[PDB]
């Protein structure tokens, strides 16, 4: 859903030496991505995905010498790779396949690090960090062939539905029961606008009991739609 | 729950050259295990787990020359290893940690194979096959700290709760959504006494859509309590 007239392509065009280009799915993630180091946000989930030439134009207009591209959607990986090949800039693609995966990869971005150091750390995150999210059904919906009734909570791992229940705590603890293992070391939790403090507190207490060795790192995100983003190292 | 008087220790004492010793959790699995090659079933989930000497006695009374022990419970692994060390027989432990894992390991047992060939294949199954089950809450219950209301269906992977819902199809398809991956090759389904044919048919149709490359191998089990056992190779 967008407003009538010309739909913005993405964020304000800044001039930068190293462009950190992230695709949003049009659900209110831009603040978070900019906070984490993104320089250019491209709006995704329009009818047409961002094209090869859409990404080339962001890279060229930014006047960057180097770029890191996070498609955050498996459908946008080809356009990103094609763009990276075309441009004069030294451009690399971190092959993130979801918004939570993009968040996890941006934890590893360091503005002081070299392009190659950032590439290696962010690419490792896609392979070795488990990303997921908690949301809810604003209307009856189908994910992965599973029918979810309006108002149900939904636990997702890498955007696949794994749990759903009318009860939020039950949904999120089942989600985390699969995301966490006895050898997990760090769980990052990013709290959305609609999260309930009593759920968050009960969830943390559950983690501490069931997975007593995991470090729980909580941050405020303020995102709509997703009560939590989770990342397990 | 057992009947008054002396509670049976396990199945009929047979004399065999190679004993295949499996622990039941006292929920109606003996038929299935015997079908699959078990020679001796020890009853588990009494107050006290089977002891080292309980297992030694089964091995000694069977007059076996060789034995394979499947504890099917992490609490019984030490007794099994201690027994295997004590007996004259050449005894090996396959370190199964649940009943579904024991089932998966028994798929690999071949009465014509050597002890070492069976050991290797069955041990590989514990490491490389994903086992799980679908059940339901006969009363309000807590698994892994998660409260489940009476009548809810429950999806388990390696005995950890991952999904639960009043709707059976939703629960089992969410379970399978996590058990199956794009590169899964074979799903074995063992149908319990209480399974519903309409659920089974809808579940199979869902698998075929979402995971079109997986081979689905269905067998009748007839077990109580677990509508399905699942094994993913």
């Amino acid at each position: 859903h967008h407003s009538s007239g010309l739909v913005p392509r993405g964020s304000h065009m800044e001039t930068v030496e190293t462009a950190i280009i992230t695709i949003s799915m049009g659900e209110g993630i831009s603040e978070i991505f900019k906070s984490m180091g993104a320089t250019h946000i491209i709006s995704g989930g329009q009818t047409m995905n961002p094209s090869t030439e859409d990404i080339v134009k962001v890279i060229e207009q930014s006047k960057c010498k180097r770029a890191i591209i996070l498609p955050n959607n498996k459908n946008i990986l080809m356009a990103s790779e094609q763009a990276a090949s075309i441009v004069d800039a030294e451009a690399v693609v971190i092959p993130t396949k979801s918004i939570p995966q993009g968040i996890s990869a941006l934890f590893q971005y360091d503005v002081d690090a070299t392009l190659e150091e950032n590439k290696a750390q962010m690419a490792d995150s896609v392979n070795n960090v488990k990303s997921g999210s908690l949301t809810y059904a604003v209307r009856d919906t189908k994910i992965d062939g599973v029918e979810i009734k309006k108002d149900a909570f939904m636990g997702l791992i890498e955007d696949k539905i794994v749990s759903s229940q009318s009860d939020q705590l039950t949904t999120v603890t089942e989600l985390l029961n699969e995301m966490l293992a006895e050898d997990s070391e760090i769980l990052t939790v990013i709290i959305g606008q609609d999260a309930e403090q009593a759920v968050t507190d009960n969830m943390i207490n559950w983690i501490e009991e069931q997975y007593p060795d995991v470090e729980v790192e909580v941050h405020e995100g303020g995102q709509p739609i997703y009560q939590y983003f989770f990342s397990v190292e």
